[PDB]
């Protein structure tokens, strides 16, 4: 049966509700307020051939840091659910994709352990409305709840969009091989240690 | 079927002709009147399992340029004449590919939009008769016309034979993964804006 | 008889008419939905004589980014549709235009081959409610589907209006010269290897 | 039929027997008396999908050292056995796996030429009591009897345990890339020169 | 009446004959013992509309050398020869022509008073056969017979071949305007001193 | 009786036949279709008083490359040959050799372990037709076959046929040593461990 995770999440800032499956089609189903925020979203259905269904709203009138926070927070709990006990995936994703003159490696590996190693240098402030600061917020609250390990390092790039956007495509396919099935291991842990786990 | 695209191109300076098959098995078959440039088309067909048939003939007294340039342009047409609509693609490669010392990444996403990113830095002027200052505008001319976004990155290498027939390896490999059908995205179109295009 | 250009252009990002006369006098007609890039488009009609006719519309609130993009991409086009074989024209283009403190140098080749030369530094990032990083990508995607040469030197200037415009002003002023009957050459090809193509 | 390597090797320094099976399942069964060691070989095992059998004795109270080697030499010469004629496989392999704040990229090619590039910088000198400069000879000695092409680049990393083991699995998962059948080439030798050989 | 120069120059090291026609349409024809200069002189024609006619031989099996310099030579004569005492004329002429990546400013008087000012640097030794130091000598022997005033500058560019035709190409264009008819001055010596002269 | 070691070794690039005797006299019977090298290989033979009979052809064409390359492997595996078990040897050799201004230290133990050590810097990129490029390479590819440690140290030197020459020299001398019996070992293997293997 297809892996699928739901998340609701309220608080005074904002109201966040997520359904993600893994084993996906790539519907692309992302309303969280912050129209860049959206089309990210699918280019990770797109491209990652996840079901993204993404509502949120919230204090957008401050800033939108908190909606962004608290879509990739619930993004990643989203994640750690369908992912379950991680039996039987391949857990290690690696690629790197351009946009035009950017380029952006992503590799990540679905650990239990969160970490997000990020250089990207966005020379803009503002892509459309969306603060460029909040890129690296966002990656660093999905891989807070979802426990994993992730770095994104560019390696090329000048237009802000384009370096965004890549990141999203890059990680969508990394994202997309470690979730999926590893056709040789039996559905095995693929761990030494026996088991995988956020604690 | 077999995605086949063919290609007649004559100028005062040179005569072409050019047959790809994306779907092949590795069929080597070029005579540029560049014995350097076929060999590298001989990984292009022996590692990305193209089916390569490559005859050209042109003002090699005046510099291998010109014939050089007009078989990477034609090649380039062929490409997108056998791409199409480009339904169903991977659309991404990225692979990294050794020969001994040498170390070339090569990451390309088959969008339409031509671009060449290029590092290389080749340490000697000529390769057997082969001027190395070709081996960038062969992949500028190509992307040109097939509307490839191509990064071709040197991270390690000191033989000029070695850095370029490593970065033909790499793109032969990159090449075979974007052209290869996406076997979980049921024939759709992989952009999110609905449409892949050279325009 | 005139040489005029017509492009549509749809996707789910964007919706872009053009219609571009070579032989114009100057009529200005155009409404992108950025009101920076109409400011400019309509220096390409006054200074270039062109007859510029543009119609645009899409997903501005994510970014005036894919309308930027989509409308050069769509004057590209119109531009290598009205050229045509390119008989007879002077070809080449070379001009360099003033806005008080900013001086642009514009030189271009209507080669059939697509480049970008730019070295604009655009000291503020919003000119209005306009991107300033969407001034390269403007030139880039026309050069991609014009199959042209174009080359953009800053040579002076601190106010980005005067910097950009001052661009647009020189750019026209050479595309006009560019795209020009040569009184001597009799219709012929302005190539020694007797065709220009983009392919 | 499985491809499986086995090797005994006795000197006055070490007694060491290694079988490798390419076609594995992830058996992990390695006591080398170095016991960092064993964890390494355990990922090669888990991640790799090798079946991984070592055992070595040796004189450790001079040093670690000619275990190390002695073991990575036998089991080079398990992979050059079990490998054969080498007709029919990847060839080539490209992982870049993290762990944790770590990241390492392996990239390797089947050639029958063995070289190692490798650029890591280990911050301290004992992992456990395994003496961190052996990571390299490891490496070195496996490639020298394989006939591998092997390239280690670090990343990101300051833990050692985490550098070194993010290593091996990375090898382990570009190994098995590489040592895979490519299910396009109806078996035969992924080499435009018709042989791949260690001499 | 066309203004036609002709030259016939013999030494012991080489043999040439040239004849120009300033008022041309572009008629190309050299053949000068070296493929590239001729490839460059077919430029001049093609874009500067003189005819030309060369023909040469020497002593290529020491160096090309001698017979660029002397083909050099006897073009400056026959421009000479043909602008006679340059009642009429444009005198200065300025161009930049790019060749895809390359970028090269031309400007020249035909001033009766020899000077060459180059700065171009092409990173290359050999293009095809041609010594690229040839360049250079090819421009200051033709200025030291013609009489010319001209500068040389490398705006961009990698590609020896690139350079070196987009130099002969904005030369070309800058000579031709130079040469032109001004269509204001009544048939005067364009200088306030009331002459024109190589001595 | 005389240590002969003999090789054919044949690919779809080149076919090689080597003999080498050890216990020579100096017979030099290089034909390896690359000139210089054929000189390289008499020092060989004159100053080590091997007896060197090589014969090769190969795809000249392309590049000088695959011919020294496969000339060297052949020659390294018939060294390995021609040692077997390495008994009685003196194992290791060391030779530093003028030419004129330049002078080369080779160093090299017989140990069965491949390694190259080389900083030679050849300030010219042909020495005649020669690829200076090919002569790490020849080295390279000996060492890997033979199982040679050996370095190669430029301590001083500007003509590059005297920096190479003396290299072979060198080389060759460092090598009759390595190779002739010890007078004082008594037929032991010379190993604090018992066995000297390219295993
Ligand atoms: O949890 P796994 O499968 O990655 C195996 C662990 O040994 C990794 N590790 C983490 N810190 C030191 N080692
Ligand atoms: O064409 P695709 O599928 O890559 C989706 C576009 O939004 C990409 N893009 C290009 N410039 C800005 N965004
Ligand atoms: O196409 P044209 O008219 O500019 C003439 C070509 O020879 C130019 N060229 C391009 N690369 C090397 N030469
Ligand atoms: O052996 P392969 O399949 O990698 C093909 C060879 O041409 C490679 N090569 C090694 N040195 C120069 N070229
Ligand atoms: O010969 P012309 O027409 O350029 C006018 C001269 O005054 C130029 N000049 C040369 N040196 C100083 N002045
Ligand atoms: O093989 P031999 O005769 O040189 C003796 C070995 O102990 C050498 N060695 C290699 N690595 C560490 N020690
Ligand atoms: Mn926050
Ligand atoms: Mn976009
Ligand atoms: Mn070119
Ligand atoms: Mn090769
Ligand atoms: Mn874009
Ligand atoms: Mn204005
Ligand atoms: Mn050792
Ligand atoms: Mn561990
Ligand atoms: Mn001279
Ligand atoms: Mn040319
Ligand atoms: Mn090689
Ligand atoms: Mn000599």
């Amino acid at each position: 049966s297809a892996r699928i995770g739901e998340v609701k999440r309220e608080t005074k800032e904002t109201n966040v509700s997520v359904k993600i499956n893994l084993d996906g089609h790539g519907v692309s189903d992302s309303s969280t307020g912050i129209p860049f925020l959206d089309h990210m979203l699918d280019q990770l259905a797109s491209h990652g051939l996840f079901d993204v269904h993404v509502r949120a709203t919230g204090d957008t009138h401050i800033d939108d840091h908190h909606t962004n926070e608290d879509v990739a927070l619930a993004i990643g709990t989203a994640l750690l659910k369908a992912l379950g006990e991680r039996k039987g995936i391949n857990r290690f994703g690696d690629f790197t994709a351009p946009l035009d003159e950017a380029l952006i490696h992503v590799s990540l590996d679905l650990s239990g352990r969160p970490y997000l190693g990020y250089n990207l240098e966005i020379p803009t402030q503002r892509v459309g409305t969306y603060d460029t600061q909040l890129v690296e917020h966002f990656f660093q609250s999905l891989v807070n709840t979802s426990g994993m390990t992730l770095h994104i390092r560019q390696l090329a790039g000048k237009n802000s969009h384009h370096i965004i956007e890549a990141t999203f495509k890059a990680f969508a396919r990394a994202l997309r091989q470690a979730t999926e099935s590893d056709p040789r291991r039996g559905g095995t842990i693929p761990s030494s240690k026996g088991v995988l786990s956020r604690s």
